[PDB]
């Protein structure tokens, strides 16, 4: 029993962690067979902060104005280029420690794992969503650039994720591996406002699927409800829709407790009409809407 | 900025764990240097549960009676010992991965990460703290004992906790690496109950620290406050005084934000009698407990 907040174990990421400096920048970056991926931001300069035309800091600089390190070895620059807002760094030497490896975008409301780091060096290790407005709520210092985000299914390493920024509410936005942001964000000193956020609704359902597991139940009732008349009230307090998909999705974990999805959707409304009037769920005395129903089966597996 | 329950990073345990057998009970071990460190009970059979002599179970063992697999390789047993709840089988190779590591046994309130394993493979990591009662609110199912709890310090790993058991309330009870328990549990069938918990007042001091360098503000005050005064409200709501001691640990961290420790105090105080107002700290609608006033600094160093 227990539900914890948790993420990949990170042995296979901290082994292709390095540190990319170009000028006086130092960034993270992730080097994988004979390429090391980093933000593209790295070759800016103090007085292009506005208006950076990245071709050009680019094709003016050189294979010997990178410097990367991996530990204490230095690795050499033999070719670079741009790929969206990510650089590709070629380097003279495969990463011996190259786990099997994707590179996947992932979508809002799905989770991953961030390795934070610092001057190449592995900081931390949490779990983040990805907020329907595309932004992730994580935990990034100066020197956080290159950290990366990923799953792990069976030995295999998707990378989803790539951090560049934190905007002015203090929220977070990187790129896929591609060097495609995520979102309407740009990697220049602007403060961008990413758009309105929403609450995952069929994650906060299989969160209560999670509670329910590992025995708290206060919050269930005989009632239930349409998906339609659900959908309804779910727009009032600023949820997603629930779709027949969802529904389906959670099937699984309908099955293991015994309620029915639109069961759960009734006594979801009522929280989102009463509140918990001091209880808690879980731990927790607010609705949470970042583990996804893959998270919550993969951790109540057999309770 | 951000704050998150953050992990440390997992790699250098990830090495370390084995998959330990004796009859039909498999769980995890620890391997470090030419010995296998697992909780005894794995020696335990269906109806010796309730009071085991562990110390008859271990003299009627042998070497080939414990069958330990790295990966996909058997290491050869080549002597066994009991120390208190642990075993050490010793064990024809010294494991290359080991890390430079210390076994440290943590106070109530001190934190630490969990490296959750099944099978001798790593499935996930977490943070969690020693309650004052001495028990963790983990994730753990069956085939989970021997996970290890670590803190890392430059790049020594200092191992506190082997995972034994689950209470009846749900939480989570084992051992230091000396196989020593944390609380008064043993690894036997009785109806263990913890004793009664408390909150840990330093904690959510250095919590709502965190908050302020993050921009949460709203909770602040212009009142200060008596240490005595102050640890009356503290005892009245169940939480452990505060003192001296603590107020210096949190100097650092009042410092950083110009906000005397008695000030804040004054702040909790109100929180305690007045709630929130349906307003969040870092996210949460709860006062939170689990992060130690280094946790704070280490993550909000530099804003
Ligand atoms: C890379 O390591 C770094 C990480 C972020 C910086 C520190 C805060 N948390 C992080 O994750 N990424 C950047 O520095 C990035 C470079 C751009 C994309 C070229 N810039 C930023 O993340 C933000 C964007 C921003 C700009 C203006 C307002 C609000 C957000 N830049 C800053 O935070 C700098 C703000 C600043 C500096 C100096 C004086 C006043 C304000
Ligand atoms: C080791 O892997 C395992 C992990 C725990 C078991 C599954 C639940 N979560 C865990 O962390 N540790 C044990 O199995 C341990 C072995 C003892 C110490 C020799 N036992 C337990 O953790 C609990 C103790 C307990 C016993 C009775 C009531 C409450 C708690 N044992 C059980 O959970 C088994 C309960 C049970 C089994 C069969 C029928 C009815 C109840």
């Amino acid at each position: 029993s227990g539900f914890r907040k948790m993420a990949f174990p990170s042995g296979k990421v901290e082994g292709c962690m390095v540190q990319v400096t170009c000028g006086t920048t130092t960034l993270n970056g992730l080097w994988l067979d004979d390429v090391v991926y980093c933000p593209r931001h790295v070759i800016c300069t103090s007085e292009d902060m506005l208006n950076p035309n990245y071709e050009d800091l680019l094709i003016r600089k050189s294979n010997h104005n990178f410097l990367v390190q991996a530990g204490n070895v230095q690795l050499r620059v033999i070719g670079h280029s741009m790929q969206n807002c990510v650089l590709k760094l070629k380097v003279d030497t495969a990463n011996p420690k190259t786990p099997k490896y994707k590179f996947v975008r992932i979508q809002p409301g799905q989770t991953f794992s961030v390795l934070a780091c610092y001057n190449g060096s592995p900081s931390g290790v949490y779990q983040c969503a990805m907020r329907p407005n595309f932004t992730i709520k994580g935990s990034f210092l100066n020197g956080s650039c290159g950290s990366v985000g990923f799953n792990i299914d069976y030995d295999c390493v998707s990378f989803c994720y790539m951090h560049h920024m934190e905007l002015p509410t203090g929220v977070h936005a990187g790129t896929d591996l591609e060097g495609n942001f995520y979102g309407p964000f740009v990697d220049r000193q602007t403060a961008q406002a990413a758009g309105t956020d929403t609450t995952i609704t069929v994650n906060v359902l299989a969160w209560l699927y999670a509670a329910v597991i590992n025995g708290d139940r206060w919050f269930l009732n005989r009632f239930t409800t349409t998906l339609n008349d659900f959908n309804l009230v779910a727009m009032k307090y600023n949820y997603e829709p629930l779709t027949q998909d969802h529904v389906d999705i959670l099937g699984p974990l309908s099955a293991q407790t015994g309620i029915a999805v639109l069961d759960m959707c009734a006594s979801l409304k009522e929280l989102l009409q009463n509140g918990m009037n001091g209880r808690t769920i879980l731990g927790s005395a607010l609705l949470e809407d970042e583990f996804t129903p893959f998270d919550v089966v993969r951790q109540c597996s057999g309770v």
